[PDB]
């Protein structure tokens, strides 16, 4: 009776209805009566028994619209002495014919502008709306104005909030902090940060002390919660941004002002900081002795990025700090190759594979794509990460504190059995673990036996398909990737409110309790899984804008390879075609399935496989295949390739 609308190909789709069971039910284009892709709406299940698989069903009303505002770009043209003005959406999935008002235009708007409109009225029976232009954006061209679009049609703010830099500006360094009774002066260690050399997020320092017994690990975190009270201006904006936003070109949207990100809560070199320290000691084999947390000052040393202390690490340069830092960046290698070897000890699962990242002109346009390379810096600085995330967790946890986990569940018996056939047909071994019960110790050691196979790379990526993603839930459930029963995030306040609200709590129930009342740590109690639920619906969002944006930079840079030649393999198989993940670039293409040649090719949906029914050729997942770049479509923002 109520459901959620995703439409797809061909701008049919499905509703997943609100009930608890969250029944799908199908719905084709022609019955959508004027619904829009994530509109809530009131639907009918259609009359028609079943075709197969789910009911069909046809919408009523729309309770609720996705959005208010959407991207277009605006064309105007005179024919006959009269202005003729059209908005093309940017989004494929915007399939309503548009009278635009010509009381929302201005007189200097020129063809080829992109805007934002929003839909005034609209005819259910003949899929005509009325909608007026709200904003200018800029060029059509452009392709930062397209990112910015595309963030816009995400629901993505990117617009500075002066209101909030405002409140953000009155905030200042209190001397008197450090001396407070329960802030630890750690203000003689020796800290230091690393981080990528662009990175304006500095709100983690690292010190690590070798001891007879082992090693004392320092993970200092800028005390953020401190500074952003909660249900103030700042902490109100953080909460709908969600998280800060990183797009092509080092393009941030931070999720917290200037003057807790880029001063008070930055951790730069000889200032001093107030922070948050997960203090863990180890033995001598990596194994966790002890820990405490508590609120304290830190002086960092230095700044480091990821490149020096890599190449420092092969010797091919020096680091100019003083000999305590070396000391304790050595002690932190050591430290993290343990750690390494007992969380693989205990079971974790190590998905890395390919990635890539595109490198943009001054002016926003692609230039090339690069491979990320694995870096032992960041490798170490990671490491350190998770182990103060996992121990901040049980600390919690081990003090019955409710708090948002990162949880991800293991996955089921039917995906896991979907994927051992998939890869068998690529000589990836048969697994001899039991289904219902597999470790993260057991998908690792799998992993590990073909880690030579050719088709390594597509075995992760459907692996990684299987576990699908990880996400935010108060309940207690396992992170299977990780390998630990209880994970959170805590060390990234400064660009991730989950982090800020786990501060939040270690402040209001281990670090000052007496501070708060019990009404305020209940009041945060009863909010924390509607926090947790609106962050797992905005980071769908987040995906989904770099994903678009990514589609966007890379088929503008493909534009200019028509008739070139790519290598790759098959990385999926739909009833439409076939994707192949080109070699040099690590985007997929699409071989429209009508075009494929030497026979007629069917859709097998069980092993997800076109079969020729003449030849009994087959297509599946993981083959190699050549084919040409034919044609770039920019509605969809596709490669289509043709086999040669
Ligand atoms: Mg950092």
């Amino acid at each position: 009776l109520q459901g959620i609308l995703t439409l797809g190909n061909k701008n049919s789709g499905f509703i997943r209805s609100l009930d608890d069971d969250k029944t799908v039910y199908y719905v084709h284009y022609s019955n959508l009566t004027g619904a829009l892709d994530g509109d809530l709406v009131e639907f009918c299940k259609l009359d028609k028994p079943q075709f197969g698989d789910k009911f069909d069903a046809a919408v009523i009303t729309i309770l609720k619209r996705a959005r208010i505002l959407y991207a277009g770009n605006f064309l105007v043209d005179q024919n006959e002495f009269a202005l003729e003005y059209k908005i093309v959406a940017d989004n494929p999935r915007f399939y309503l014919t548009m009278i635009v008002n010509p009381d929302s235009i201005p007189n200097n708007l020129a063809s080829n502008t992109k805007i934002a409109f929003q839909i005034d009225e609209y005819d259910p029976d003949n899929n005509l709306c009325k909608v007026s232009v709200q904003q200018v954006l800029g060029n059509n061209d452009d392709p930062l104005i397209n990112i910015k679009a595309i963030m816009l049609d995400n629901s993505i703010v990117f617009e500075t909030n002066d209101v909030v830099e405002q409140h953000a500006n009155k905030l200042s360094f209190d001397t008197e902090e450090q001396h407070k009774a329960y802030r630890q002066d750690l203000t003689d260690l020796a800290f230091v940060t690393v981080d990528p050399t662009t990175s304006k997020d500095l709100d983690d320092a690292i010190y690590v002390k070798t001891i007879p017994t082992g090693f004392v690990l320092y993970v200092a975190i800028a005390d953020v919660a401190h500074y952003v009270n909660r249900n103030s201006e700042i902490d109100i904006e953080a909460k709908h941004k969600t998280s800060s936003i990183y797009l092509p070109g080092h393009y941030v949207v931070p999720m917290l002002p200037e003057q807790l990100s880029n001063q008070l809560c930055s951790l730069n070199p000889a200032q001093k900081r107030y922070v948050v320290v997960c203090e863990i000691s180890f033995d001598n084999q990596g194994r966790i002795k002890t820990n405490k947390l508590y609120p304290a000052t830190i002086i960092s040393k230095n700044r480091f990025s990821y490149d020096q202390v890599n190449k420092w690490l092969n010797n091919k340069s020096e680091l100019n700090c003083d000999e305590t830092v070396i000391n304790s960046l050595k002690a932190a290698f050591t430290l993290s190759d343990l750690i390494q070897a007992q969380r693989q000890k205990r079971g974790t699962i190590d998905l890395s594979h390919k990635e890539t990242e595109i490198v943009v002109d001054e002016h926003y346009f692609p230039i090339k794509i690069n491979f990320l390379v694995h870096d032992k810096a960041e490798t170490m600085i990671e490491n350190l990460m998770v182990v103060a995330n996992e121990t901040v967790a049980w600390v919690l946890t081990n003090n019955k504190i409710a708090l948002p986990y990162r949880v991800h569940p293991r996955p089921s018996k039917k995906k896991l059995q979907s994927l051992i056939e998939t890869v068998g047909e690529l000589n990836i071994t048969k697994p001899q673990f039991n289904l219902d019960t597999v470790t993260s110790s057991q998908i690792a050691s799998w992993l590990n036996e073909n880690k030579d196979n050719p088709s390594y790379e597509i075995f992760v990526i459907l692996l990684l398909r299987t576990l699908g993603k990880a996400f935010y839930s108060v309940n207690p459930l396992m992170h299977f990737s990780i390998g630990s029963n209880h994970y959170t995030h805590f060390t990234s306040p400064i660009r991730r409110y989950i982090d800020l609200t786990i501060h939040r709590l270690l402040w209001m129930h281990l670090f000052t309790p007496d501070q708060f009342t019990d009404n305020e740590r209940d009041q945060l109690k009863q909010e924390l899984e509607k926090i947790a639920d609106t962050v797992n619906d905005t980071e769908i969002k987040i995906i989904n804008c770099e994903r678009n944006a990514n589609d966007y930079l890379t088929t503008l840079l493909l534009s200019k390879q028509i008739g070139k030649t790519f290598s790759g393999f098959i990385s999926a198989i739909t009833s439409f075609g076939i994707f192949m993940r080109m070699d040099e670039n690590n985007f997929d293409g699409l071989i429209k399935i009508t075009t494929i040649p030497d026979d007629f090719f069917i859709f097998e949906k069980e092993k997800m496989v076109l079969k020729g029914r003449k030849t009994n050729k087959v297509y599946k997942i993981g083959d190699r295949l050549e084919a040409k770049l034919s044609e770039i479509d920019f509605i969809q923002k596709r490669a289509i390739l043709t086999l040669i």
